[PDB]
C-alpha cells in the first residue's frame, strides 16, 4: 500500500460502496464477493496522454488527456469527458468508479468509464476549442471505438466539443460508427434525448406508485411538487400532465413558483418558462404578466416544499442539497408519498433518513418512498445507449419508438432496486423495499456476477 | 484420392447427403450443382492448434484445439463448440457440415461450423476448466469475431464455458460483441433460450397443422403425446396447452406418464416435473402424490405411443431412436395425422419409412405428416442467431418480441422444406410434399445457388 | 489416445526421434524434458483451406492447401511449399517436424513448418500454375509474413512458382517483404542461392575432415565420390577442385561417369555438363572426343561407388536411398573415411548402422564418418536465413560475403552436432562421436531449452 | 496547478535538470527551449492495467501494471520492466524521464520509457512468476512492439522472465522480433550482453583519460580503484587487466579486498570470485592459500577506497550511494584523477561536489574528473540498442563485432558530454569541461532539438 498513490475522491467512493455493502446480508450469503470488490476497484485499463495546441496567439500549449477505462464485463466502455482545469486521475477514477454501477442499474449493455483534459475551457475560442478536440482526438481513437469504448459529454464538454471530436475521429479511423453518444440529429443523434431524464424520473416513480399501492393509483390526479426550471423539470412536468397529474410548483436560482389552490401549471405556461430559461430571464418575470398572477404565489428566495400545501409526488430536479431534514418532515406532514432525485444528490442524508425512517415505520403505502437519482436519473443514461443503438442500424427510431424503450429501461432500474433490496436488505413483513439500498448493491452484484461468470476472479 | 485421409464419420454425411440430392429431380434440373457439391464439400478453412494448460498438479498438459470454418456464403460461420476426448477433425467436419446445411433451412444468415478440443472435462475442477478456456481462445480469438465467426455451446461447454471463452475475448480483443453465443443474461444473453427449441417445435406442427386443412383445424382441442421430460418437452408442452391442446403424455429415461381419458397436464404440473428433473428425482415420484393419481397412468420402462389411445399430435423429445417401425404403425392407428422431432432423430429409419409410406398413399390430412428435427428443432439455432441480432444493437429484446421472430423463423423452416419437395420432389396429386426429402435438399440448395451468385464455383 | 488420426509418416519421425532420445544420456541428466518431447511435437498451429482455380479449359478446379507452423520458439516459422498430388496432412508435418530441428542447428533464428497442397504440376500449363498461385496466394497471405512464418520452395514450387506466390502477395498485402525465399535476382534474391547447398556439404565435411585427422588432411589431395550430376553435385564438385580435390564421379538418373585413372573432372568439364542438363540429355559426352573416352569409363543405367575404386570421401547427392548396404562396405575398402548426405534421405538404413558401426570398431580417423543430410543440406536452408537478413538491411550482399557467412553456418552445424553426442553419446575409448546422433538431439535440445525459457512448457 | 497528483520522485528529476539548465547559457542563446522544457516533461502515453494472476494456492491476486512511453523523438520508446513493491507512477515517471536522455546519449535511435508491477517476485515460485508474466503480457503487447516499444530488465525482471514474458508476446502477437532485449542466446540475444555495462566504464573513462592527459596517461599501468564484486564489476576488472592496468580493490555487500601492495587481480582469480558469488558466498578465499593471503588484506562488512592506498581511477560499481564525501576527499590524496559510476547513483551529492570543486580549482589534468553513471552506465543500455539491431539483421554478430560498435557508442556518450558544456558551462581557465553539467543537459539539447524538428513544439 506504500506504493498506492492518494486518491482522496476516488476512495472517498470505494470507502462509501464498501460500507454499503458491508451494511447488507450480501456477505453473508455470498462473502466470496469481497473478492469481486478487491478485483474491480482496479481499473481494467487506464490511458494518460500529453496534449499539445495552439492557442490564437499561435503559441504552442500543453495539457493531459485521460480515458479511463473501468470495466467492460456487461458492456462496452462508456462514460462521459471532462474538459475543466480540476481534471486529474483521482477525479477521473471516482467519476468512472461510479459509472460502472450506475450504468449496469439500467440493464443495458454499457461498461463503465470516465475521460478527459485539464484543459479550461474558459476564455478559449471556438477555434481553440477545435485546435484542442482535434489534438485530444487524434490519440484517443487509438483507444475506442464503437464496439470498444464509447464517450460522451460532461463539464466542458457539450454537442460543441462532441462534433469536434466526431470529426476528427472520422478523420483518422476513416470510419462512421457510433464511437460517441450526445451527437447532432443530421449526423447520428438520437430523438428524445432532450425529454430523457425528465421523462425518466416521471416512468420511474410509475413503477413505484404501480407497486405500492397493487395498481390501484397513478399519477392520474395526484399533486406534484417539482423543483427546477430547466431540461429536466420541464420535461418531467409535461409526463407529468400527460399522465393526468397536477404539477403544482416550479422553481429557479432566486425562488419558487406555486400554484394557488388546486390547478396545475399547463403545457403553455412550461413553454412560457422553457422561454425565459433561453433568455437567461428569472422565472419571476412572468408573474410580472397579469397572466398567472392570483393563478401563482411567487416566492423568492424560497423551495417550494413547505409552500404547496397537500402534495403526493415531489421530484426535486433543480441542484445538490434542496431537500433538508425539515422540508423532508414537511412533504411527509403533506402526505408526500413518493419523492425521486431528479437531480443528483438533491435530497441531504438528514432528508433520506427522514424518509428512510418513515418506510420502516409504516406498512405499504402508508409510507413515503425515496428513491435516488442514480435510478431515477437514468434516462439521459437510456437514451445514450438507445443512440448507439440506433448508429448500428444506421437508424433513427421515431420519438414514439425511443420513448417506448426507454419506458422500458426504467422499469428495468426499478426492478434491480426493488428485487436486490428484497434479497440483500429484505424488509419487514409489510414495508417496502429500500430503493435508496437496492439501488446501491445493484450495480455492483449484476457486474460482480458477471465478472465471476466471465472469469475475471474467481 | 490416395491423399485424402480416412474421416469415417465425416465421409458417412457426405454419402447421405450425395444420396439424397440423387434421389431427387436436382441434378436433372440442375446437373451444373454436382459441381457445387464437389466444391462445398470441401471446408473454406480449418485451423488447429496445441492448447497447453495448468492442471491442479501445477503440471502442464496439452491438448488440440480445432475451428473447422466450413461454409460462409449466407453468412458468418456458426456452429458449436465440443470439448470431449474423442475430438478430433473428422467428427468436426462431419458436424460443420451438417450445421451448414441446418443453418440454411432457418433462412437466417448463418453460415456453417464446427470447433472444439479433445480436452476431457470429467474429473477436472472449476479452475482447470478456466485455465484451458484461456488457453484454447488465446489462439482461437485470431480467427474468430462477430462479423466473422459465432462458436457456441455444444457437448462439454455448457454456460460455464462460455463465460470463460467470453472473458478472456474480451481480454485479448478489447472488445464487446456477439463474438459467442448462449450468454449470460446480464453480458448479452437471450430471454425465450429456454423455450425456443420447444416452442419452436409447436410453431413448426402449427403450419404443418395450417397447412394440411387449409386453415381448417389447429392445436385447438388436439390430443398431443410427447416424450421427454426436460428442456425440450416442459416447453413443447406449455406452448400446446397455451394453444387450447391437451398434453397427454410425458416421459423419462424410467417410464411414461400418461393422461387417463380425456384430460391434460395443466401448467403447474408441467412446473412440478421440472422441478424433479432439476433434483433428479424420476417422474415417478410425483404419481406416488395422491395428487395425479387416477388422473394418470404411469408405465414403468415404457415409451407413451402404444398407451396414448387416440391421438392427432405427437413430438418425440427424449432421445434418439425412441420411436420404432411398430410404435409408428400404432401412433398412425390412433389417427395420429402429424409428428415432429424435437430430439434429433427420433424416429428409427423403420418409422420414416413407415410415415412416409402412409404420407404417399392418403390424400391430403388423411395422412400422417412426419417432419425431421433438423427443421422442427431449429428453434435453438433460431434464437442464437437473435442473440447476435440483439448484440449489435447492444439491445434486450423483450420475451415477446424474441417469441414473434422465432415464429417467423419457423416459418421459414416449414416454407423451405414445403417449397423444395414441390420442386425437387414433386407429389403427386393430392399428396402432401415430403417434408423430410424437402428439409434435406433445402439446404443445400439454397447454400449451393448462393455460392454460385458469390462465385464460389462456376 | 483413439481420437487421434493416423498419420503414418509423421509417427515415424516420432518414434525415430523419441528412439533417439532415451538411447541416449539426455533423460537421465534431463527426466522433465520428456515433457518437452510431448509438447514440441504438437504442431502451433496448422491452416487447412480450399483453393479454388479456373484450368485451361475454363473449368472450376478444387484442391486443398496447407501450412503446418509447428514451432517458432527460435525465431519465425519457416519451411518449403510443396505442390504434389501425394499431398495431405500427415506428409507435411513430418516433414515440418524435421524443419523444425533442421532449422535450429544452423544457429540462424528460424522456426520450422511446412506447406503446400494435393494441386499437380505435371501436365499444368504456365497460365494454370499462375491461376493457382494466385488462388493459394489468396488465403495464405493472413497466415504468413516477413516477421511470421516465411515459405519457399519445394518439390512442386520453384522460382516459377515463387515468383507468382510474391506478386500476389504484394498485391494483397500492400508490402514487399521477406516473405518468401528463393526469389529473382532483381526482386530480393540472394547470391550464392544455386551454389549454397552443394558449397554447404564441401563446408560441413571439410570441418569433419578437420576434426578427425586434426593435421589438416582436407579436401587437398582427396578424391571424392559424387552422385548426381544436378546443381546439387556440380556445386559440390566445382568446391571440391577450389579446395585441391579431385572429383572422380558424377552420375544421371541412368547414369554414372568415372575418372579412369588419377585426375578429376575440371570447371569447364561441369559447365559442359550444366549444359547437358540444360537440354536434359544424357552424359554421354565422353563420345565428343577421345581425350573425353579416356579419363572417363561410362556405366549408363547403373551407378557410382564400387568401380570408383580406392578413395576417400563419398558425397551422395542425386536421391532418396542411392542403393546401399553393399556400395558402403565397398567404400570402406577404398580409403572412405567420410560420407556426407547431400540428397535428403540418400543412404539407406543399412548403409547409415555399417557407417555407424565401422564408427564403433576402429577408433578415431580409422573410422569412415558418416555425417546425416540434416546438417550437409543445410546449405539452402542457410542462404534462405540469408536471403531474409538481406531483405531486411534493404541490401544485396556481394557473393564473397554470403560465401563466408554460410561457411559459418555449417561450422555451427557441425559443432552442434559434435559437441552434442560427446555429451549426450560421450563415444568413449577415443571413437570420433557419432554426427548422426549428435546433429539429431542437438536440434531437439536447442529448441526445447528456448521453449523451457518461454512458457511452452514446465 | 493544484490538478496536478504529488509526485516525489519524479518531481525531484524535474527540478535537478531545470535547475541544471539555466544554471547554464543554452537559455541565453536559445530562450525558446523553455518550451521544450515545459512539452518534453509531460509523457507522451501512459498506460496502467490491472494484472490478475493465480498463486500456487489457486487464489485470485491482483497487482497492478504500468508502462510510461516518455519520449521517441529520437526513436521507439526504450527502458526498462521493474516488478518490486514499492513501484507506482511516480518512480516509473523519474525512471522513465531520466531514460529518454540517457538513451540519447548513446547516439543510437532510442526514446525513452519505463515499465513495470508493484507485484513482488520475493517469495514467489517459478510457477507463479510465470503465471504473473503471462498475465502482464497479455495485457501490454497491445502498447509494445519492434518498432514501437521495446522493454528490457531492471529490478525484477531477469532473463528468467524477459522469457516468460516473450513466449507470451509469440503466442499473442504471432510475431517474434525485438520486442524486448536482454534474451537467451538461442532465441535472439545478444554476445557482450553480460560484459557490456563493465565494458561500457572503462571505455568511457579511458576517452576521459585520453583528453586529460593527452600524451596517452591512458590505463597503462593505473592502480585501479573498484567496488561491487557483481557482474558489472568482474566484467569492470577484466577490461583494465587487458588495457595494462592493475585492479587494486573489489568488494562485497559486506566485504572489501585490497591488493596489499604493487599488484593485482588476474583473470583466473576474477574467475573465482565469481564462482564464489554463484555460491552466495563471501570473498573469504585470501584464507583458501597463504600466496592470497599476501597480495591481500580484507576487510569485512566495511568498504574499500581510504585504504586503497595511493593511485589514480575509482569505479564505484557496487549500489547507490557509495558513503560519500569523506573517502571522495581520500581518493585525492591518492593520485585519482578520474572517477566514472559503474553504479547507478553511486556517488552521494557530498561526493560529486567535492570532485567538481576540485575540478574548478585545479586546472586541467590536476583535477579529478567525475563522470556520472548517464554515461559510465550506457554500455548495458547500448548492447540492448545492438540487440535489436541484430534482431532486425537476422543474425547473431561475433563478440568482436559488437564490442567494436560498443566502443564507438561509448565514444559519443563523451562527446555529447564534452562538447556540451564546453558550449554550455564553457568551463574558463583552461579547466576540465564539467562532464556531469555536459551529460546532463546534451540530452536534453539532442531530444529537444529533434522535438522542434518534428511538430512537437514550436
Amino acid at each position: 500500500m506504500s506504493n498506492l498513490p492518494v486518491e482522496p475522491e476516488f476512495e472517498q467512493a470505494y470507502k462509501e460502496l464498501a460500507s454499503t455493502l458491508e451494511n447488507s446480508t450480501l456477505f453473508q450469503k455470498n462473502p466470496e464477493y469481497r473478492k469481486a470488490l478487491a478485483v474491480v476497484s482496479v481499473p481494467e485499463r487506464v490511458i494518460q496522454f500529453r496534449v499539445v495546441w495552439e492557442n490564437d496567439k499561435g503559441e504552442v500549449q500543453v495539457n493531459r488527456g485521460f480515458r479511463v477505462q473501468f470495466n467492460s464485463a456487461l458492456g462496452p466502455y462508456k462514460g462521459g469527458l471532462r474538459f475543466h482545469p480540476s481534471v486529474n486521475l483521482s477525479i477521473l477514477k471516482f467519476l468512472g468508479f461510479e459509472q460502472i454501477f450506475k450504468n449496469a442499474l439500467t440493464g443495458l449493455n454499457m461498461g463503465g468509464g470516465k475521460g478527459g483534459s485539464d484543459f479550461d475551457p474558459k476564455g478559449k475560442s471556438d477555434s481553440e476549442i477545435r485546435r484542442f478536440c482535434v489534438a485530444f482526438m487524434t490519440e484517443l481513437c487509438r483507444h475506442i471505438g464503437a464496439d470498444t469504448d464509447v464517450p460522451a459529454g460532461d463539464i466542458g464538454v457539450t454537442g460543441r466539443e462532441i462534433g469536434y471530436l466526431f470529426g476528427q475521429y472520422r478523420k483518422l479511423r476513416n470510419s462512421w460508427e457510433g464511437v460517441l453518444t450526445g451527437k447532432g440529429g443530421s449526423w447520428g443523434g438520437s430523438l428524445i434525448r432532450p425529454e430523457a431524464t425528465g421523462y425518466g424520473v416521471v416512468y420511474y416513480v410509475e413503477h413505484m406508485i404501480a407497486h405500492a399501492t397493487n395498481g390501484a393509483e397513478s399519477f392520474a390526479g395526484k399533486r406534484v411538487a417539482i423543483s427546477g426550471s430547466g431540461n429536466v423539470a420541464q420535461y418531467a412536468a409535461l409526463k407529468v400532465i400527460e399522465l393526468g397529474g397536477s404539477v403544482v410548483s416550479l422553481s429557479d436560482s432566486q425562488g419558487s413558483l406555486i400554484v394557488n389552490g388546486e390547478g396545475s401549471f399547463t403545457p403553455a405556461e412550461i413553454d412560457a418558462i422553457a422561454a425565459l430559461k433561453v433568455d437567461r430571464k428569472q422565472i419571476a418575470e412572468l408573474v410580472t404578466d397579469a397572466a398567472f398572477a392570483d393563478k401563482f404565489t411567487y416566492l423568492p428566495g424560497q423551495r417550494p416544499w413547505v409552500h404547496v400545501g397537500a402534495v403526493d409526488v415531489a421530484l426535486p430536479s433543480a441542484t445538490q442539497n434542496e431537500v433538508s431534514g425539515e422540508e423532508a418532515q414537511a412533504l411527509i406532514a403533506a402526505g408526500c408519498k413518493f419523492i425521486a432525485e431528479g437531480s443528483n444528490m438533491g435530497c441531504t442524508q438528514a432528508a433520506i433518513d427522514a424518509f428512510e425512517a418513515h418506510r420502516e415505520a409504516n406498512k405499504g403505502a402508508a409510507a413515503i418512498w425515496y428513491a435516488p437519482g442514480k435510478a431515477a436519473n437514468a434516462g439521459g443514461v437510456a437514451v445514450s445507449g438507445l443512440e448507439m443503438a440506433q448508429n448500428s442500424a444506421r437508424l433513427s427510431w421515431t420519438a414514439e419508438e425511443v420513448d417506448a424503450r426507454l419506458k422500458d429501461i426504467m422499469k428495468s432500474c426499478f426492478q434491480n432496486g426493488l428485487d436486490t433490496a428484497k434479497e440483500y436488505a429484505t424488509p419487514a413483513d409489510g414495508i417496502l423495499p429500500s430503493l435508496v439500498t437496492g439501488s446501491n448493491i445493484a450495480g455492483f452484484t449484476k457486474v460482480a456476477a458477471a465478472m465471476k461468470d466471465q472469469g475475471d476472479w474467481w
